[PDB]
This record gives C-alpha cells, structure tokens and sequence, in this order.
C-alpha cells in the first residue's frame, strides 16, 4: 500500500509544487484549498489521470475561530478516508499582508494571519498525532523571522510561532516516532500582484544567482526531510534562501 | 513631571517587583490584574502611601476574543486618564499551564496562551504607539523557548511570537522614537503549585548559584532597559538566566 | 567525467562514511587522514576495488602552524593531481578534547582545536576557490549553544565553522559555490568513552534513544552536493534526533 | 578599598569610554595599548589626576604566536601588582580588516584576527580566573555577526568565537562567582579611514536615530553588566545597534 500526505493551500505556488512531487515520489495527496476550487480541482484531476485514485480535495479557511479544531480535525480524516492513513502533513497555507501599528478590522488580521500561520498547523499537529515507519511533518517557515519586512509584525509572530510549534512538536512527538522539521525560503515565488520592477529588486538582493527561488527547489528540500535519508532528523529547519539571510542591510 | 508606566498582571509575583522598582525610580504606576484583586489594591494603597496619587488598579481579562482590541486600548487609556501620559509599557502577564498534543478546551487554551503572551502585547503596542520623550516597551520573554517544556506548545509557540513582536515592533516603531526590547528569564519565582522537591530539581540545573532569581532581579534588567543608559538599544532581548540555557541535556 | 570529492579525516568513522556515500553516489574521493595510514589505505583499496583509479590518499596535519596555508593548499593539489577536478569539499577532520579555564601546553592546545576545527577549514577554502554544482560541506555541532564542560577551545572553533560557513556561502554565491553545515548531535561516539557513560547519552535522545548512526550524517551531506539543493546555502541542517532541544 | 579593571586596547575610541566611564563608576583601570602609547599615557594621566594612583598602562601585541599566552598573563598581572586585586575584565582590543577567499600574508591575518578577536580573550580569561565579591567578564562582540560584511571572513570567524568562549566560559567559571557575557554594537564609531559619502550610507540605515551610537553607548552595556543590578546575569550578550541587525537587505 501506498503513503498518503495532507499538503495545506495545495492548489498554486509552492504547495502545487509539493503535491506534485510528493505525488511523483508515489504518496497519495489531499489538496487543501480555500478560495482556489477551480486550481484545486483540475489538479486532482491532473494527478488522478496517470495514477488512479490517488488525489482528493479538501476545502476550509483556516482562519482561527471556535470552529477552527473541527476544521482541521476533518482535513485530516479527509486522508483517512480517501486513503486509510496519514503518514505526511506538510503545514503550507499562510496569509500575507501587511498590519501596521500605527478593509479588515484588526481582529481579522489577527485571526487570519496568527490562524493560518500558526494555530491551524497546532491542530492539524494534533489531529495527525492522536489518529496515529516513516510519520513525518513539515512546517513552511520564513528564513528572514528575524529581518522582517516593515509593518508585517502580526505574520511576522505566526511565523515565529511556527518555529516554536516546530520544536516543541519535534520534542513531544518523537516517542511515537513522529518527526516534525521546517522548510525556510527566503524569497521563492513573488506575490503574484508583485510588479516587474519589485520584483526585480530583491533578485538583484540573492548572492546565490541573483534570483528567486522556483517552487521545485523549495518543494526538493520537503521531499528530503520525508524520506528515509532524514530518518534521525527531527526540530530542524531547513533555509533554502540562496544566502538572502545572510546579507546586511 | 514624573513620568508614567503600565505594567501587566502585577498584582503578585515578578509583576509586582517591576511596578515596586518603577516607582522606587520615580514613575507613576497602573497596575493592570486580572484575578488577583485583593494584592492589586494593597499594592496601590503602599505604592501611595509612599507619594499621594502615583498609583491606579485597572482590571482586564487578556483571553483572546474580538473584544480583546478594545480591552488593551482601554488599558492603554487609564494610564492616559490617571497620569495624563504614558512612557512605558511592560508586558509582563502571562498564563502557564501543559496543551498536550496527545476542564478547558482546546479553543479555550488556544485563545488564553497566545492571548496573554502574544496577542495582548501586540494590540497594547498598537494602543500605545497611537496614542503618541525616553519611550520604551518591555516584553517579559523566557530564555529557554528553543528547550521549551514537555507539552507545553502553546505558551511556547506563544513566548516565540513575542519574540517576533518585539523583533518587528522595534523596527517599524523606530522613527517615532519608541524602543521595543525584552527580558528572559530562566527560573525565577518557581510556581505555587510546585512541591519542594520539584523546586529543588529545578535549583541544582542553575549554574550561577544554583537557585533561582528573585523578582527583583528580573525587575533589575527592566529598569535598565528603560533608562537613559538603553537609549541606543532596541530589539534587543536580556536573558537574565544565571546560565540555565546553557546547560545541555 | 566523474566529479571529484575532499573529504578530510575520512580513515574511520563519520568521516569514512561521508566517503563511502560520495564514491556510491559516483564521486571520485580524497581520503584524508592523520595518524590512521593503514585504515585509509585499507578503505582506497576497497573503493578502488569496486572503480579502478577513483579513490586516493593523503596525509597532511591540519594544526595551526605558518605552514598550515601550503598544507592546505597540496589537500586541494593532489585532487586536481590524482583527478584533474576539485568539485565538493567536506571539512569533517576535528580534534576533541577538553581544556578547562581552571600533557599538551595551551598554546598546543589552541593549536590542535582552533586549527582543526575553523582554521584549516578557512585554508582549504580559499585553495578550493582559488583553483577554479561546486560546493563545500562543513560538519558542525548542534550543542554549539549547550557546550560540554570545561570544552571552551572545542566549542570556540565548531562556533568559528559556522562563522566560516556564513561569510564563505555570502562570498563564493557568485562563483556558483555553496557553502554549507551538517551538525550532528550525538553519533558515533569516542572510542573510548566507556558504555555505562555512552548510555547515560542515549537516553536523552528524544528520536529512538539512539545515537544517529554515521550513514545518517553521510546522508545529509549527500543531500547538500546534490541536484536537489542547487539554492542551499549558508545553511546547517540539525542531524541530532531533538537533542538540542532538551532542557537540562 | 577601590576595585580594579583590565580593559585592552584602551588607547581610544570605545575602549577609552569603557575605561573612562569604569573609572568615573570607581574602578582603578589597566590602561592597554599596542601601538597608540602617547594616547595610552595621556588618558592615565588625565584619569591620575582626578584620583591619584588609579590608572596605569600596559603594552601587549594580542597577534596569536607561541608567546601570547604569557602575554595574557603579563596583562592580568599587571593589574594584580599596581592594584592588589583584579574585578573585572574587558576584552575589547580587535584587528578589522578584509581577508577576501579570492601586504601581510595570509598566515599573518590569521593570526591578528583570530588572536585579537578569539584566542587573546580565551587565555586572558584562563589568568583572569586562575588568579582568584563581583566578579565578571564582558566581551565586546558584534551585532552583525550573521549578515557579515563582504570579504571579512576571518574577522568574523572571530567574533563569532568570541560568542563561543562567553558561553563556554560562562558556565564552567559560574562555580566561581565569575560571570561572563557580552555587548555587541552594530555601528557606534566609524574607522577613522572611512568616507564620509560611505559613513552617512551606513548611518542612513539605521532604524532608531539613523546615526551611529556614542562609544559612550556602548559603554553604558558594559557598566550595567559589571554592577550589582546584573547579579544573576551570565552567558547574555547585549545587542546595542539601533535596531541594525534587524534590517533585511
Ligand atoms: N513565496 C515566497 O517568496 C515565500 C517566502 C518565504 C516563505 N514562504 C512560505 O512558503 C509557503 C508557500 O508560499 P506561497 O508563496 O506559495 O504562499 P501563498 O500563495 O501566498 O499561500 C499559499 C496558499 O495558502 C492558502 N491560504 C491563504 N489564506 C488562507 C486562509 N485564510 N485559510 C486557508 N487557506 C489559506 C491559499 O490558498 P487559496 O487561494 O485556495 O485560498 C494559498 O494558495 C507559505 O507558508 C509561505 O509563508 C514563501
Ligand atoms: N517565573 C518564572 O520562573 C518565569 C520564567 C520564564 C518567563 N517568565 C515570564 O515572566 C513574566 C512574569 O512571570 P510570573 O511567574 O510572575 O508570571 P505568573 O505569576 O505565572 O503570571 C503573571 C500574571 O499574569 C496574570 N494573568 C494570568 N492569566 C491572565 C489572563 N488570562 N488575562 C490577563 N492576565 C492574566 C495573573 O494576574 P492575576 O493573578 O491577577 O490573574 C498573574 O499574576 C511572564 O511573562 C512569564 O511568562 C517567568
Ligand atoms: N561524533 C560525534 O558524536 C560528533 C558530534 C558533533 C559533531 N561531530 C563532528 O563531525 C565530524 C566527524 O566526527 P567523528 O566523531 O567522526 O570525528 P573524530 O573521530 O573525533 O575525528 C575525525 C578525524 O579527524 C582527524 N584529526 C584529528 N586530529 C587531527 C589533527 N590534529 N590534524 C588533522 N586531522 C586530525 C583524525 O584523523 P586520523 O585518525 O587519521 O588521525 C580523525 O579520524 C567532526 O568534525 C565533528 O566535529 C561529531
Ligand atoms: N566600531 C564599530 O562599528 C564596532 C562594531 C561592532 C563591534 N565592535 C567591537 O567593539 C570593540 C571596540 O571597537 P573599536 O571600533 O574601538 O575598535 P578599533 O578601534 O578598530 O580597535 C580597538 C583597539 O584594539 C587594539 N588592537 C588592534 N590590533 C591589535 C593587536 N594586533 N594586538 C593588540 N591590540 C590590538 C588597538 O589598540 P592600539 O591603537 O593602541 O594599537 C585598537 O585601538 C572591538 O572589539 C570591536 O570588535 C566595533
Ligand atoms: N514575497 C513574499 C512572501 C514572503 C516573504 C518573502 C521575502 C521576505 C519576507 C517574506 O520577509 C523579508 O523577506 N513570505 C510569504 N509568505 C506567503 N505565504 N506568501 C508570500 O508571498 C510570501
Ligand atoms: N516555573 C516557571 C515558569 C516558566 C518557565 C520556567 C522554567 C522553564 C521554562 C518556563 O521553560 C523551560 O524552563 N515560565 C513561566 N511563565 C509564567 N507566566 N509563570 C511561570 O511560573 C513560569
Ligand atoms: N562524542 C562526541 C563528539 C562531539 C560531541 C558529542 C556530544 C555532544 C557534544 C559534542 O556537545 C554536547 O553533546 N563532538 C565531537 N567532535 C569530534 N571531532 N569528535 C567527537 O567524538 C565528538
Ligand atoms: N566599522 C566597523 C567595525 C565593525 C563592524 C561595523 C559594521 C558592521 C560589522 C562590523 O558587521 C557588519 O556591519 N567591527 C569592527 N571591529 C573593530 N575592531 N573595529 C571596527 O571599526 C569595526
């Protein structure tokens, strides 16, 4: 029997990326999506088309509220369902906008972004543990936490929540054989509003060949740390930044 | 003029220490609680027996909700109301107590965890820089987030945010002369539920004493910080641990 | 044409299999060593066996000294020599041993543990980049931050490798080199250490109560000279099975 | 009876705050030097006249060879043999300049950056603590030291071993009551050989002022680290940088 993996916010960008080649290393996937149903969809498609009943969809917001522990709870007896286990959770689904301190009320932001970035992956953690080899999970985390950028202080705390969640997880989980690691780009994919000549500005900023990351290179280091080749590696967190953390201002 | 400074959940313990050394240095004070009402009363009527009108209680509950925003804002604005100013804000209250992944409920320890010690200090900086000469916060921080406690997820993945806030909060609050710093302590006032052999387990770990800090300790950095000799330093974070963090496995 | 490997203090243990892993995966090797000449030889033999003419040795002392740079410099030489190409290099070869604040004089000691650990590294970096998927490997320690006792010069140099693997990644990105750590927790341990003391370390390890195995730390490595990490760098990837995050 | 202090490369720019402002707090100060001996024996002169018999000067090269350690020693002796008695010592003697991958020769710049940055510090603390109440050791260290400067590699190395020893020592000499810890300036004073174009380039970046700290600043951490107010304080290394580390690129 095949592994399965739960990817979150599957349907574009990196978390496409991930589906599709942990789906090419042979897991079973369940996309997670929010808004992107068409994106979503024609890619279970896509994937179910050369392996049969191997993909399934998933929609819910992850956004924090009294309903959030049921939503998660679902998401990952989805997998169960579709495939009988659940052997992968790659934590991915992230809002990002800016909440400076001086059309969303703030307690919104607040949800939106600690939500995805932060609570969700807490328990969708908890679902995948108590429904329990090779268990592995994988947080999508930022390699400049600690040089943000200006006025995203509230994405800024998920992330560094995500690094907490992802040691103390790693700590707990390990006597159930249970890894828990991070994956850290720098600048990947930008953000699709993002014009050509900002765009351009942070390329010039990456020593390592002047330019972002593709989605299959941040994808690379996640298919690594859920392979047998990570076996001893649990609490790590990889940066794949091309050295962007490394430059001053 | 003297200046003023509200410091959080102060109506006991390490709190209650930094509110006493504030006024001991001339400030006047708002001692925010939350249960302990009886001990915040008994603490204004000292701290103004010492100098007429330098002290005010003001209740709040910093349980994350949708109401939360405007109950740090109203914290903000009693300190705004007694004293006519604010120059300091010290997040100091927190809760402390093991979300295992394997009476509340999990939506309930959610909401209470990255409540207090992420998301109440992000709305009262807000409150506090819109509300705007040695202007500073302090985030009481823990020096051990990267070896947290077993199964305690929450409250490290909310000690982390408040990390990222105080990282976030210094840079963006720069140019309007507003100096975000922390104090980590290691061990310090051990917990009331703690039995004596437990507290003495603790002790023997510190290398620098082997005993815990006294609250006038931690106090000490905090005042510090606050000074005219930190006016250069922001986004800093004074682990105050006797070496605890150093100590391997 | 087969790429070509350094691998420094590659006779035994996680330095040998580091080795091993690189000549499967079709490196042709540098097998460096010190004091051990006849397990170095033994393991080219092995290797040369499987592949004629892909695995070589070579002796050099890596203790800080004013001849230290050339010594350096003949490590990168023979591999041009022996294989007309130098693609990857693991700085792996480490002096372990305490010296307290409170047989060897500390000038010796500094020497041996400043040398080994940061110096050379530094050395065989610039010869690597001076004689030009390019990438060098640099084996760290998670404990940087939770030192063993009385350690200082130890953990002063493992701390000076990442200071090297940062500043190295920053300058040689724009010659298409990555610079790059793998820092283990607890693996194979000294030889040397006795086993009531060696299970006392096991038992902190949260991940199977096991120290990692060295193939484990080889498979990190071989992750960083691959195809799959042609973004990585200035990186340290954590192989210590939630070591480092045990409090005491 | 006065306390004593060691303080290298006190000549000027931040160590001669460090040692003013040590002297000015009551400390009977070993001025060191190592090229700038008229600058060295004015400021003892300066420091004499205000109380007798409380500075003198010690002439040292820190460059790393099979001497240096005796070197130490000489340096922490002569505080023993003019004061009786040595409290508190100050590495803060550095070489700074570019060791590009690609005059002095290379063996040279090892030994200047490494020696004065590292391994001076590790044997001046080994006779700092071999020779023995408030007892400490502050290292001077960098708020940069993980976004580098372009070519300084050694330099850098050596910073960063220099985090290494303050940790490492830290808790082997916390038995004895010696605490050691650090202060780390992003930019306070400029090289003296820098452009004025380049040194306001620099200026411009930083978030709190955008100008460089006074080494009287940076003193500021040093003396709140050597006082009683930083009793249980040990292993911490104080960033005091404007928030300059926290700038992405
Ligand atoms: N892109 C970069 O340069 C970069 C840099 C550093 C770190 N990262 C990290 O890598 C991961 C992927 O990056 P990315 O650029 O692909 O990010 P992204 O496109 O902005 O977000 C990924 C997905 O998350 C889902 N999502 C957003 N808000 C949600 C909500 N409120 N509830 C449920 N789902 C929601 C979206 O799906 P729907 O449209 O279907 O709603 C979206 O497709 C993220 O965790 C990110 O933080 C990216
Ligand atoms: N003590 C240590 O060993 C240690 C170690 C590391 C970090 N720290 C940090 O240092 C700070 C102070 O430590 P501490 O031991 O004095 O803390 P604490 O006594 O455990 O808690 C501080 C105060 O927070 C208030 N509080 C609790 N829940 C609240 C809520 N839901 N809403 C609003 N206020 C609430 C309480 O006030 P009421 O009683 O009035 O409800 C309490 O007195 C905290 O941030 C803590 O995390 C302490
Ligand atoms: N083993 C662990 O638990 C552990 C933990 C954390 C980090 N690491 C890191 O991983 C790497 C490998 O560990 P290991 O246990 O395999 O190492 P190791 O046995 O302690 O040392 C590896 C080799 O380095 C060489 N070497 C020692 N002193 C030298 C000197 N003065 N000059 C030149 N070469 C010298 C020796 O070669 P010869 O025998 O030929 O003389 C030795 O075989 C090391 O860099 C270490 O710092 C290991
Ligand atoms: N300036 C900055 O922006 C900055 C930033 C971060 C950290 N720091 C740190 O803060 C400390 C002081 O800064 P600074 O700018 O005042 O340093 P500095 O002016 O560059 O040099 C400090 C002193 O070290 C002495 N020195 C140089 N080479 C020596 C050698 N080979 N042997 C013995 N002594 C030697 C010199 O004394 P003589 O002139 O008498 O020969 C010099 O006055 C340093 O440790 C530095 O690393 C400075
Ligand atoms: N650009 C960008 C993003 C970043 C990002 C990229 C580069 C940075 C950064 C955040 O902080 C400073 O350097 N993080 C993101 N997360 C999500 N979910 N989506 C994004 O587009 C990004
Ligand atoms: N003990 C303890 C506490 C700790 C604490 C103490 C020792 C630790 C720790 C947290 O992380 C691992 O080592 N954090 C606390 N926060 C609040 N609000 N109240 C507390 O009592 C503690
Ligand atoms: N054991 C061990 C070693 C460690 C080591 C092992 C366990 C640790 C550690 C270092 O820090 C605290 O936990 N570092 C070494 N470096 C070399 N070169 N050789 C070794 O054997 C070790
Ligand atoms: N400028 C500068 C210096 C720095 C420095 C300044 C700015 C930086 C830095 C180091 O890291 C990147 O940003 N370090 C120094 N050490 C000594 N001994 N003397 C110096 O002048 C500096």
């Amino acid at each position: 029997e095949a592994p399965a993996a739960v990817v979150t916010g599957a349907a574009k960008r990196i978390g496409r990326a991930i589906a599709v080649k942990l789906h090419q290393t042979g897991y079973r996937v369940v996309i997670h999506y929010h808004n992107s149903a068409e994106a979503a969809v024609s890619l279970a498609d896509e994937l179910n088309k050369e392996r049969s009943n191997t993909a399934v969809v998933c929609q819910a917001d992850l956004t924090n509220s009294n309903v959030l522990p049921a939503s998660c709870e679902e998401i990952i007896n989805s997998c169960f369902r579709a495939f009988g286990r659940c052997d992968v959770l790659v934590n991915n689904a992230s809002a990002f906008y800016p909440t400076p301190l001086v059309g969303k009320t703030v307690e919104t932001q607040v949800a939106e972004l600690i939500g995805t970035n932060a609570i969700a992956p807490f328990l969708l953690t908890m679902s995948f543990a108590q429904r329990q080899s090779n268990l592995s999970i994988v947080n999508l985390c930022d390699a400049m936490v600690d040089q943000p950028c200006m006025a995203f202080s509230l994405y800024n705390m998920g992330k560094h929540a995500l690094v907490g969640l992802t040691q103390s997880a790693a700590l707990e989980l390990a006597p159930y054989g249970i890894r828990v690691n991070g994956v850290a780009p720098g600048v990947s994919l930008l953000p699709v509003a993002m014009g050509e000549e900002e765009k351009d500005k942070w390329r010039r900023k990456v020593p390592l060949g002047r330019r972002e990351a593709s989605a299959e290179q941040i994808a690379d280091a996640v298919i690594f740390l859920v392979s047998g080749s990570a076996q001893y590696i649990t609490g790590s967190i990889i940066k794949v930044d091309g050295g962007l953390s490394l430059v001053h201002a």
